[PDB]
This record gives structure tokens, sequence and C-alpha cells, in this order.
């Protein structure tokens, strides 16, 4: 069969708004690592309107922290249809909603839902191989245009490809898509080059590259006009880029601009970290796992874990492994991954699974997990 | 009150639902009565629309290229009063909230040049994946805890407006937790209803109301036993609810929409997308072709991935996944897929006939399970298991 | 009821004011109110506080520098509140409607550097003209018809708020005309009340209503003939007010906040100005000026003239116009003027004490003729009469 | 004594705001000649907001009239601090609030409120000198940066004019101000002395500029930042510098966004046309005219003419003359002035009285008054 996964680049405009929402996060939890934000961003041409609740102790300018952003982005200019310095940046931040517990540990949730984490040994990373390399192409988009190998381009791009698998292997890509901005003193015919010597050759691997491969570089032509003067763009709008590229199912909860104590993403996160640590300990060779909140209730309304027929040990075992070695309560999943720092950011492009010095991309429980199931 | 370490091995599975007046889904409703304000009077227009909803206000912004001529401000008022936020004391009033308008004209480089002689041939208006499903557990072909989660928000929905329980106020969430058993369900493990109501009841008096006139109704009564966890309000008091104490966007619901999770999803909002969006009509055109599949009696289940590249007709990709509940070989599913269906962009509107304005009311409850829409008819069913050999 | 034709001969000059609940004067108590929030916390802020109100909305821009930390959404509600406008019926709710902020912080072009030995040799920021005047008709030295036309709209609010006419709406507007006989007060040709009301009371008990609670209270029965026209809810029904059926914008109401259109006006709004903007602070010292040539017994009628220019100190002109009733020749007034008050930028501020949060009580029924205000205080009269030798 | 006036040019944010308004009023007018329009504009750094209440069968692009509009004022580029192509623009504009007559000419009042009119032959065009030459110097700045004689010049400027006066007659100019936004491309030095030349020089007269005349050329330096990106505009906050600079007396009404039927600009447009045919009919050398009025009623409530001393025949009669030849009645000033065109865009910059171009400028019952009173 085929699957397919996409990918966008730090200056897609929907990007563009989680990058807004975790800065305005970090910049807070830099003063105050408890407190509690749920900071929604919209973009749209000439304007950046970041809404939402928050509760801090903190003193953040949020004008300074959305043009910072955008400049880091490389919107700087009006010929490219956005630009930091001039934009808008207008404020609707309102409070939280107008009881507590001896132990933090025992708080219960602050909403229901349901959150999936998935791993798979098919790539280093553990992750699925298709959004793993589109990642890397709109990541290496963005590294070649702000280290001046191809200053022509501009920030606003995306990447798709199409993986073929034969018996859960992977013998190689059968489609690759991507289009980038760029400025007008480029042709067509001269940035396509450009994009394969550049950007794809030196990211997807040559063994998968046959001469069956189809290669859509820029394939409407001219892209000038991009970021957020073509489109909206606002905050949770990529959940699926953000997450496994359709791999894995999905819960529902967007990640950005909240902080550790929403459930939506800190137990996404822990999950991930669960279904890595089974995979990395060699007790399948693909893992997902499943949890779900009530509110007001501190222990899961459920744990799952599916292994598609991997599963080296007894699934019924997997399931106490989980149970025994992972506190997946709400705030346990905070100080199981020492969630309150500034870190939040860097999550907002190129996915927020796959990068190894991220916590909850740590694999320090599996070596525990072996030895607890029947040993190496 | 199932104590820890009593089964441990029961296969759980978790969907939730939100009512009309949840922020996000009011949010989607608004983009959606504004695509079908304009298709009304123009069933060419290309519409991208997105809302933002705030306490006091909401903004409609996107691009759209039509000869319509329609009032977002009356559209947006319309919406919000016939979800039932028309008092201030409810933290929303549709009679004198804000409505702003960012809407554009769609970009020169969006071109509509590079025609084709026949228009099915047209190629898709960006990239992206879309999934569609079905699964013979319910008469309408789909997952059990999405579809009762549906049902009890919109049963919320039902006895707020019909005076049953007048004090309950438009926002409400959901969840049920299934138990299956190889593959079949065996009953309910868990269920959670929140929803906000005025300050002329207490809770106990809600949480008895609540049971017998939203979860009683609506959940098999074989599913429900004495290990049946209810968490019902499990906060106290909701009073301060909608976009007072939330904001709301267009497609922050998108597995709410869909299949509450048992179904993958490839990232595509539906709600203010006219139909030439494949992120909209091919996650409609799955979910026909998923049913068919399913109703025809090729399979009990049925995954249907599709992905496009802009500027190509034909999709990049197309995957049937069937769980080993296939009736024939899944190889020969997917050919039958490519031929029986037109997936082409274009070729998806005229199969299902989506030029028309029928979209509201697919923002709240599901776009998927509601058998008047054109994407759930099961009219290639015989063709189907024919040309299988059946 | 006097037909055409009757006096034409007749001197007659007219002055409205509007109330605390019109929209434009809700949005000037929102500037002042966040402006008073700042100055209680950093004296030296600068601050250019722009807000705009319309249904459903403020919205609150600007340029502050300061190292006050302030809640805009919190002081916007309470001002709102304070107001009358705190529940959906009125058209427009405080606890819900939706704040926004534009609040950014000053071109790096403004400098702070350019700096004096003597702070009160600080140049103007920006260039402009402004006015101040007196006059000896009333007691507290302002013309007569915008006095009882601020004394009209504040008489509602009163009347609104102590229960005495509990059905009466924020938003309310007055406009009286004077007749005068060679500089002295003859009479009121016409009196023009309109206010928002509820739904319970008819508009002939609104009319008697307001003729005996708020106009024979407050117009002197001297002045009012059988040729006094009123004009009271001259349109019928007043229910949709405030925000709800008009814009409100900082400074669109700068002839009300002033003379009543008695005296001329140099353009610059008042709210929202922190005092070392002379729009504001020269106009209330300009206004000082006057009031004290006039309490001196030097005229009996005064206005006056100042300029600025961007970067520099002294005003780039003064004039002094006291219409025939000066008693010392005018261009002695003139000298007395520019060496007995600093109309320096910053020595208006030391001058006036003006460094403290006072101006949201400005920002409604007029900045001047209430004196417990420091532009008002009389304190050199005497001097000035000394120095005249009188 | 001495007496002062400014104006701005058409790229200073109020008036920015001011011509936004007026041409939403034009395009509107242009269709639906009865329309109904209070339309209020806020710009600030990035975006325009256009608000109000509009009661109109036309059918306008709020967009595209707001993005041509700054066009033409000549915001096109970030370097600028602002973009007409790339500034976002949001309406927030709707309906007027929630009897008429047989004859329209006895339409009541739609608000109440009063008005004056000014006219004084020290000038060719009857109007007070300072704001006169204040005017012309902004509109020169402009002239000469849109034709290329000084295309460093940026859309932003102020001007002031101290003039001296000695019984009435003009001695001089005492003090002359001039601000100018400016690229980065040009020093001080050789600004001042290009203002001096193509910008001053040309526009005052030399019989009155003394050697005592002071000159303050961007008397704090380098004026780079402007427009939006330094300080928020609005419409009808340069109600004196659009009438006669402080010289006559105002009401208070703003006149950008308003169509004919809104007394506050109609009714200053119409007292305007009173003072200047009296100034011209030899009757006064300055006269001040005050009308007011009562919502829902069609007669004024005072009409005053002042003349200061200068009247030719008696006050008592001048009264009688402007109650004989003018219709002051709401929809009567509309008929007197043919004011249902899309006339308005042009007076949003530059001064609503003095162009002899706008039919309140016609002094076509001059002659008329003339012979009225003690002939020729
Ligand atoms: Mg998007
Ligand atoms: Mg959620
Ligand atoms: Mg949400
Ligand atoms: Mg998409
Ligand atoms: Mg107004
Ligand atoms: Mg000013
Ligand atoms: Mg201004
Ligand atoms: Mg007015």
């Amino acid at each position: 069969h085929l699957f397919t996964s996409e990918s966008v680049s730090e200056g897609h405009p929907d990007k563009i708004a989680d990058q807004i929402s975790d800065a305005v996060l970090d910049a807070i939890l830099e003063q105050d690592p408890k407190a509690r934000v749920a900071c929604e961003t919209y973009v749209k041409t000439g304007m950046v309107l970041v809404g939402g609740e928050i509760t801090t102790s903190a003193w953040v300018d949020i004008e300074e922290i959305t043009r910072n952003t955008v400049r880091e982005i490389g919107y700087v200019h009006s010929d490219m249809g956005f630009d930091a310095n001039s934009c808008a940046v207008l404020s609707a931040i309102g409070k939280q909603s107008p009881v507590d517990r001896a132990d933090p540990l025992e708080q219960g949730a602050g909403d229901q839902g349901l959150m999936f984490g998935y791993a798979t040994n098919e790539t280093d990373v553990l992750m699925p191989a298709p959004i793993t390399y589109a990642h890397r192409l709109v990541q290496r988009q963005a590294e070649v245009r702000k280290n001046g190998t191809l200053p022509w381009l501009r920030p606003d791009a995306k990447s798709q490809v199409t993986f073929q698998y034969d018996d859960g292997k992977i013998v190689g890509i059968d489609a690759v898509v991507l289009s980038t901005q760029h400025s007008e003193e480029i042709d067509q015919k001269s940035l396509q080059e450009a994009v394969m010597e550049e950007i794809i050759k030196p990211i997807l691997p040559a063994e998968w590259l046959t001469s069956a491969t189809k290669f859509f570089i820029n394939p409407t032509g001219r892209f000038v006009i991009g970021g957020p003067m073509g489109d909206c763009g606002l905050t949770g709008r990529k959940i699926i880029v953000d997450t496994y590229g359709g791999m894995a199912r999905h819960g529902g909860g967007a990640f950005s601009g909240k902080d550790p104590s929403k459930v939506d993403r800190s137990a996404a996160y822990a999950a991930r970290y669960v279904a890595k640590n089974i995979v990395a300990a060699g007790l399948a060779d693909r893992c997902e796992i499943q949890v779900s909140y009530a509110i007001g209730v501190a222990e899961p309304t459920s744990i799952m874990v599916e292994t598609f027929g991997t599963e080296k040990v007894p699934s019924e075992q997997l399931t106490l492994l989980v149970r025994e070695f992972f506190d997946l309560r709400p705030y346990g999943l905070i100080q199981m991954l020492d969630l309150l720092h500034p870190i939040y950011k860097e999550t907002a492009a190129y996915g927020h699974f796959g990068r190894e010095h991220f916590p909850w991309e740590k694999t320090d429980k599996a070596q525990l997990l072996r030895d607890a199931a029947g040993l190496k």
C-alpha cells in the first residue's frame, strides 16, 4: 500500500500562529512556571490578533514577543506580503473563567478528552517515515533560506511525501511534493533545479528514490504571494502535522499556546513518551497508546495499548508495564517529564515528536521496561 | 466504583462530542452559515471563511470570490440566535455582540487560467490527506463511541430547546468510554456529561435531571451495568460558558466532526470551505466509499486514505484498510474504489451533488452518520457487491 | 409657538452638552480612566490613549511609555459599569463586551535625549494652538449656554442614578438657546432635552417627568417665559442608545468639553493625554489665566490663544482678546500674562500641579466650570489686580 | 496682536482616516445618492478599522476603496511604516439605529447641534490668512513630493503659520513651522534648504517675510517614522484644520464620513456659503454666522449674524437678507447647494473651505444681496 503525510514550514500562516502562541507561553513560563495559559492567535494580511485566557504573575510584552517571533521566521518586508516591524498586534486576552488537593499530584484533570501516542521502529527517531521526512524537507528549506545558500527563498512552504509499504516494511518513496515561496528574481526552472539539489537530494535517502518516484516542485508555478497575505493562520490548525502525519490517531486537542496543565498537550507528550520507550525497549515494532480523562478526575478514565500484532511480549503484560512505570495523572505527567520550563516555542514548527532533545523523546525507561519483562 | 487492579485487561475506547453552544462549534456554524448564504446565490463561489469568537465579539475573516451579496452581520446574529445565546446573563447575546469582518478577495496567484477542456480534469487547489471510515457496529455504519457521544449532546440541545429542562444553557460536552471484546461491543465503561445551566438549579437536581432526561433515553440499558462510571457536572456549577469563558475558532473540533478518534484524520477543517476544497469534499467522498464498501458487505470496518498534490487531478495516493474484516482481497477493493468512484476534485462535486447550501447543518453534531447527507447515501452498495462477485 | 417674522432682531446663542452615556463620552472616560490608573503608579508616564466603542466592543489603542502595570480590561469594564451600561436590554453590557488593546510603545524618534539643564526649559512635544476663556456671566465665570447645557445632562444622570426616575437610560443630549441684549443675558429662547429610556414609560409621562425633575430644577424661572420653546424627546421613543446605535471615539466632543461654541478652539482633544501634551495642559492653563483675569476685575470676558512649535519651550504666540471689556489696556494684559504665568510645557505642569490621577472626572460634564480642578483656582486674581494697579 | 493656525498633509494619520471615510462616502453616493452614511475610521500601525452605520442600496468594496485611498496618499512600502497593499482592513459597519413629510424640504433635522460659517476679505478666497497659507504649505509639500521634485519626501507633514495683525490688517508673518517626513537618504541641512526653496518661498508672499520672521523646519531633526506607524489616526480629529484654523468658532461636529443629511456637515457648508456671499457682496469685511437645529425640527432654532463692527449696512438688515436669500432647512441646504454627488473625498485634506470649485464656495448670490441692500 501507499501512505502519505505532509508538513509546513515556519512561514506557513497556521504555523506562524502556533509559534506566536508558544512564544507568549515561553515568555510567561520564564517568570511564572506555574502560570495558566490558553493563548489563541489569528493572523491575516497586516495584523496579528492574540487572544485567550491567562492567569499569571508574569509581566510580558505581547507586541514585542510577536514581532520578534515573526522577525525570526523571516517576514521583515512588505515585498514578502508581511512585515514584523509594521504589522498590527492586537490583544484580546482575558482571565481564565471565574477545589485543590493536599497533594498536587492528585489534582483532577482540567478537562475531559482523549489523546494518543505512537512509535515505530521504521526510523531512527522511532517515528513514521512519511511525517519524518516531510518535516525534514521543510526544515531544510528554512535552513537553506536562512544561511544564505538559496537567498531568493521566502518563509512559506509545504511538503508532502508518499511512501510505499510492503508487509510493514518500507520499499521506497512514491511521490514528493515541495512548494516554496520565493522572490520575483528567480525563474521556475532554476527554482526546481535548486530545490532538487539543495533541499530534496540532501534529505531523502537515495535508496528510496527510484526512477518511478514522482517529484512535484512548485507544481502550479510562481509562488510569490505567501504567508498571512494569502491565507488566514490560526492556532491549532496543523494538529496532524504536529503529531504523526495521520499514521496514528488523534484525539483532537491542539498543542500550542497551552501550559502543561492542559492534558490535551501534556498527556499527548506523555503518550509519545510511553510508546517510544516501549518500542525502544524492543517490546514491539509499533505501538499506539490511548489515554482519556474526565474533568475533575486524576486517574485516566481509560488506557489502551495497541501493538498491531508486533508485540514481543503478551499485550496483557504491556498494559501492566505502562501502569507500573509511568505516572499518567495530569500533574504526574508534568513532574514525570519536567514540563514547567520555557521549551515550547521550539516545538511549534517541524513537529512536536521526533527531535530527541525534548523530554518526552528520552528513552530513559527502555532498559527498565526490558528488564521488567523477559529480560534481554 | 471499580477498584484499581480489578480488570486492567479490558480493551477500552473513548470518544467525545460537544454541543452547538460550545465556542469552537459556534465558530464552525457561523463559517458554514456564511458559506450557505453565498452558495444560495452563487453555486460556483470560492469561500474560505474563518471565524473567531470571544466574549462580546465575532470576527469573520478569510477569502471569498463570489458574485453573491450577503449580510455578514445578519447571518452571524441569526446563527447565534438559533444556538440560544440571546441574553447577557448567559455570557453572550446575539443581538448586541460585535461583528467584525476581515474578508479578502483571494490571491492573484490563485489563478483562474490554466483551464481544462474537461472541467472534471481540473487539478486540486491544495495538497493534503483525508480519511474516511465506516464500521457495521451501528445501523448508520459509524463507530459507537462517537455516535452516542454525538447523541448525548444533541439530546441536551433537544431538551433545552423544547422546554423540558429550561434551565439548561447551550455550552455542553459529553464523553463515552466503550469496552470492546474481540471487535464487538460489550458495554459502556464510563459516561461524562457536563452541561451549562442557570442559577435556578442545584447540582443534585441537575444530576438527577441529566440522568433521566438525557443519559437514559440515549444509551441502551443493555450496555449499562453497575460498573459504569457516570460523571455528570463533575466539578459542580457550570454557569459561565460559551464564548464568555473560552475562545472559539473554526476548525478546532475536527475529531468531533469526523469519527471521535476511532479513525485517523488528515488534519483539514471542514467548516467555511466551499466544495472545491478537497479538505472537505474528499473527506466526504472518503466516507462515501467506506460506507458503501461496508454496506455492500465487502468488509466489517473500512478506512480510506486519499491525498492530493496542488495542480493535480488524480489523488496522489489511495489506501484501503479493512483490519482483517474484508470479504474479498484488499488489493481488489482498491481497484474497485479507483473505478467506481470519481475522486478527482470536480468529479467529487458532481458525484455527491455538492453545490448547494447544505453545510450549516453539518457544523454541529457530526458531518457523518446522518443519512440525508449526500455522502451518506448507500446507492453504490449493490453495484460494488456485484462487481466484486458476491 | 412664536410665529415667523415676530422678532428676528434678537441676538441668540446656542450651546449643547451630552451625558456620560453618550458613546463619544464613554470613549473619553475610558481613555482618561486608563490615564488615571497609570498616573497613580507612574506620575512621569507618557500616555496617548485613543478609544473606539461600538456595539459589543471597546478598542483601546494608542501609545504608552510607563513603568506602571495596569489592567486595561478591568479599567474599561469598571468605567462602563459606573456609567450604567450593565445589561443587554440597554444595548450594551460592561460585563460581557469585548475589550481589545492596540497599545504601542511610542516611536524611537520621540527621543528621551536632547535634555535640558533646567527641566522647565524642555520643548513642546508637538505644535498646535489652544484657547482659554472666561466671562463674568456666571458665578463660575463660564458662558451661560454651555454651563446650563452641562447642568441639564448632569441632572439627568443625577436623577437616573439615585432612583428618582429609574426608567432613564444613560445616553442623553441637551441644547440651550440664550437670548442676549447688549452683552447681558435676557432669557432662554429654546431648550432641547433628549433622553434614552426603557420600555416602561410612554412619551407623555416622559415629557412631564423631564420638565419637573430635570428642566425646572436647573433653569432659573426668571429666564423662562411663554416664548421659550421646549423640545423634550422631539422624535418620540429613545430606547436604543449608547454604543448600540452609534460609534464613540475619544476626542469627538471637544466643543462640549470646553465652552460650547462661545469661545474658539484649537482642535486638540483632551482625554487619554498625559499632562505633557500641550493640547490638554496649555488649554487648562489658558482657562487658568482667562479666569484669573476676569476674577481680578481686569475684564468682563477674556479669550486667550497660545500656540507652540515642537522642540520649543516658549509659546510661539500669545493673544488676549477682551472684546472691549478690559479695564486696563489690552497690551498691558498681554505682558502680565507672559510674566505671571509659566506657559512653558513643563512649567504648566508645576504651576497647575498636574501629575496626579484627576482626569477621569474631567471626561464628562465639562473640563471647565468645576472649581475643585487646579486650573479653576483663582489664586492669582489679587496679584494680577495689584500688578495692573487697581 | 498675533494669531496662529496649523494644517496637516494628506499623510497625517488623522487625515488618512478622514480621507478613507469620505472615499467610502463617495463610492456609495456614486450608486445611491440618497444613501445614509456615518463612517468612522481608525488607523494605527498595520491596520485600518472602518466602522459606523450605513443605509444604502449601493454595493461597494470597503477593502479596495481603502487600499486605493492609501495608495493615492503614498504609503506603499514598509520602509515608510505603512503599506496600502499589505495592511489589514477590518469592517465594523452596521445599520443605522432601528416620520416623513409630503415635502422632503420640510424634513426635520436628523440631530440637534450648532454650526458656524465665516468669511473675511483679507485673502482672495475670502478666508483667514493663517489657515489659508498653512493649508498651501502642506499642499505644496505633497505636490512637490508627488511630481518628483523632492522624491525623498514622505507623506506625513505638519505646518503652522503665525500672522501679525494691526487694526485688523495683516502686517506680516511672524513664525512658520514646517515638519515633514522623509527617507533616510537626506541630511537635515539639505532638507531645510530644499524645504525653504521649493515649499516655503513659492507659497508665502515675500512682502510678509521680513528678517524678523522665524522659520522652524523639522525643528527636532530626523522625521523618518510617520503616518499610522507613530500615531493613531481617527476620523473627525482635525475639525479646526478642516474649517478656519481657530479664527472662527466651531460647533463641534466632524465632517468626514457623513452624508449631506447630517446637518453637522451640510449646515456648516451652508454657513460658509452665507458668510462668503455676504463678504463678497461688500456688505461686511468679516462675517460669522451661527445656526442651530433641534432634532425633528426643520427651521433652524437660531440664526445669528456677527460682523465685528465691519458691516456696511445695518446688522438688522443683514439678518433679513440671510433669511430672504438662503434656505437653511436640512434638506433645503442639500437642494440649495446640490450636495448629492460624490465630491467629498477631495474635501478631506487641505481644508473644506477656501477652494472655489466646491459648491459652498460659489458667490452666485453676492450681486443679488448687493442689489437687495443699498445697491451698488
Ligand atoms: Mg490553514
Ligand atoms: Mg479538548
Ligand atoms: Mg477549544
Ligand atoms: Mg489543509
Ligand atoms: Mg459622534
Ligand atoms: Mg494636536
Ligand atoms: Mg491626532
Ligand atoms: Mg453633533
